[PDB]
């Protein structure tokens, strides 16, 4: 039929076409030869630091392109404004060699980046974001103030609402603004002396940054690290966050009541401080964005994987299960209460929070919308299933297909 | 060009050079991944009216006559050097050639070691190759199929085993087994739009049934085999009840989940699947081994479009089916392939969980490694559909490309 992706799905049926991926102009790492599509950091859009100035020509077709974008978006596409724009912005890169988007530019490029990224099954929300311009920034300690106004209005005590704010954009022959902290909010992770790791594991490294740059540890599973903010070609400075600002919730389970005992918690606030924004090839190296938790974030990565807190042979145990053989299940089964405690500790701590279940249903919606919207949508289908459960969910049954779109958020080299 | 493979739990890396192999085209380009497709637009096997180019399929043929010698070491010896002399002379002047039993066997192995959504195979050097190229019949089918089924059951004790029937040839229909699996439970769609039964199984139930089976009215009803000898309608076998061994489910502890009536077969046996060797195709060559756990406790029975019980279940186990946060589905789910381990384990029919399973699937990636320098793994049909990031295959990642031999999809003959 179609000359598009034939996209099926086996729970119901029915069959679409991607004709959205013929919009794609940014190569991904498959070929015809060999799929590399489980690959978390495959070597493409890596955003590498491209120092000296980008050439002239391909910044100013991504940013012509953009700008399309933006007038078709606003339903003005071939009009005098239109092309007046895009006069405007040849003639900035002309002179300068990059350009600058006006306010309501930065807006849509912002949630169309969002919307564009294929590992994020929360997608239905992209038309609600909170965008915060924060490009007249222009020191370190200003950062600070920006991030924690960021996280006073996401949090908005427990009643979260998605977020972004983005600080000046890469300069040829200046410095970038930088945050090191991969989330707003994490977890410190101390080197033992027989090599094991007390806290979060994952953030080892930064938090040996944090101290070499001055922070005086702690020694607790749960002690929230401070901030690495950087500003154009200066040193990294460090920033703590008022305890206040950090909402935690203490881990419960509704009915087994030594849960409580075991000490564990978790942040309420999900923030992605690392990743770089694109816009018309435009690139701000420092653009951290909040939503809300999918409680298996939490209950099965962050609590369960062998090599981050790791506590389901804790739990186990304490439910008494047989962890000397794998046929019992008993991973199965601590699994699946400890992302139930997570569900209702949030619950009750009145803070916001979507299961696996919800989370995927709402997406298959998205899906819909998309198709006629668009005619597709990108999706990663090993981040889009959930860690536990995978096909009690709608989308395990939908095949997907991924492909890269601009605007986008990337990953990007550490700064150190 | 080799990619650098990496497993997150553990912080590894591998570089895969065995993917520089792969002459066949995958679904994927560099614009966007269909690799989370179950079935090609069209990458499947068209027909066999004619004969497959000379120059094509010398090349396929010399290419699997080097991996056959070199498995035996013997590459470079007369006999390799002679053994292409014959196929050449063969292709030559029939347009076509025939496998050896020996080089068939290997083959069979080889087609197993390299499917891609396998979680088995560091089983696949233990294999039974029944030789069945001298079939004349959909009877004679039905003969060596129930032998192989009686070989692979073996009391419970399963076996892993395929059966080849002869190849397909351009002057002539193929030989095929309709049914999808050896052992297949009935779908009769009831008026009211409802489904007795297998929803997946309801086309090959009508088809049966269509020609001249007397169905029955139950949720576990095993089909009939309908064979096809080339150029010939099929023909309609019933399987020995006492070759059909059926595993009972209950509940270590839940006393209610007996009463269920719920149960499954022992043998997992995939019939509709095409066989590539040397570039000679097997439209059927039927294998089995034996049930992961999961394909059973949570596809088959808790698949939406399947037996689809989790309410059922949850009910019976009193949990809050009114809210999707109280986990009920992720919980009746957890407690059904408890009774299936428990189950096959009482009649002392082999299983295998998912955590047992890709544990020997790692081993067997760093086993390929050595051997081949890469392993061709579907991530997402490796990863079990319950408790993925459990497992350790959740966390490592995989390259996957075609080899050959192979295991293809095919046309359904009606
Ligand atoms: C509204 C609630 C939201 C939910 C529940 C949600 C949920 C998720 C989940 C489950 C992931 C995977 C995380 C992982 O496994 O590491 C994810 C990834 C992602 N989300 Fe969303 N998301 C939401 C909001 C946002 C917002 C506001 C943005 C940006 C404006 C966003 C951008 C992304 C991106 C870029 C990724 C992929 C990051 C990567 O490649 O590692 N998400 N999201
Ligand atoms: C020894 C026990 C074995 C186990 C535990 C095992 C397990 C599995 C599982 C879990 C699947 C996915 C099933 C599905 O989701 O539909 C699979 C697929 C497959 N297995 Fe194995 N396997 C075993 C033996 C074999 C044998 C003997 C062969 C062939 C000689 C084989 C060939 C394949 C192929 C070709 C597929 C993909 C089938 C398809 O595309 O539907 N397996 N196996
Ligand atoms: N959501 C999500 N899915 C994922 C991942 C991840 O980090 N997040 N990856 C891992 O953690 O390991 C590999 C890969 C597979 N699927
Ligand atoms: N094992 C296994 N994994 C799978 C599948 C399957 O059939 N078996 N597919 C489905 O059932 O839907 C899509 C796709 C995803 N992963
Ligand atoms: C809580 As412990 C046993
Ligand atoms: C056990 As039934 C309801
Ligand atoms: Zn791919």
């Amino acid at each position: 039929g179609p000359k598009f992706p034939r996209v099926k799905n086996w729970e119901l049926g029915s069959i679409t076409y991607d004709t959205l991926c013929a919009q794609s102009q940014q190569d991904g790492p498959c070929t015809p030869r060999r799929c590399l599509g489980s690959l978390v950091l495959p070597r493409k859009l890596q955003t590498r630091p491209s120092p000296g100035p980008p050439p002239a020509e391909q910044l100013l077709s991504q940013a012509r392109d953009f700008i399309n974008q933006y007038y078709s978006s606003i339903k003005r596409s071939g009009s005098q404004a239109h092309e007046e724009r895009l006069q405007e912005v040849e003639a900035e890169v002309a002179s300068t060699g990059t350009y600058h988007l006006r306010e309501s530019e930065l807006v849509f490029g912002a949630k169309q980046a969002w919307r564009n990224a294929p590992r994020c099954v929360g997608r239905i929300q992209w038309g609600k974001l909170q965008v915060f311009d924060a490009r007249d920034c222009s020191s370190a300690q200003e950062m600070f103030t920006y991030i924690c106004n960021h996280i006073k209005y996401a949090t908005n005590r427990g009643n979260l609402r998605s977020a972004i704010t983005v600080f000046p954009q890469r300069a040829p022959g200046r410095g970038d603004f930088r945050i090191w902290n991969s989330q707003l909010v994490r977890y410190a992770g101390y080197r033992q002396q027989d090599g094991s790791v007390r806290g979060d594991p994952a953030n080892v490294e930064i938090t040996e940054l944090c101290i070499q740059h001055g922070w005086t540890p702690g020694n607790g599973r749960f002690d929230v690290l401070p901030l690495l903010l950087q500003a154009p070609d200066e040193a990294p400075e460090l920033f703590v966050l008022p305890p206040e600002l950090v909402l935690e919730v203490p881990l419960e389970h509704p009915t087994l009541e030594w849960f409580a005992a075991l000490g564990l918690r978790w942040y309420a606030l999900p923030a992605v401080s690392n990743m770089l924004l694109e816009i018309g090839g435009l690139e701000f190296s420092a653009a951290p964005f909040s939503g809300w938790y999918m409680s298996t974030e939490i209950g099965t990565r962050n609590l369960c994987d062998p090599h981050r807190y790791n506590i389901l042979e804790d739990v186990a145990v304490c439910m008494d299960l047989d962890t000397r053989t794998t046929s019992s299940l008993w991973k199965d089964k601590a699994a699946v209460e400890i992302n139930l405690a997570v569900l209702h500790s949030f619950q009750l701590a009145k803070v916001t929070i979507v299961d696996h279940h919800a989370a995927t249903v709402s997406f298959m919606k998205h899906l819909d919308n998309e198709q006629k919207a668009r005619g597709g949508c990108p999706a990663d289908w090993a981040w889009i299933v959930p860690p536990i459960s995978g096909s009690l969910t709608p989308v395990f049954h939908q095949e997907m297909v991924n492909y890269i779109l601009s605007p986008a958020f990337r990953y990007q080299p550490d700064p150190w």
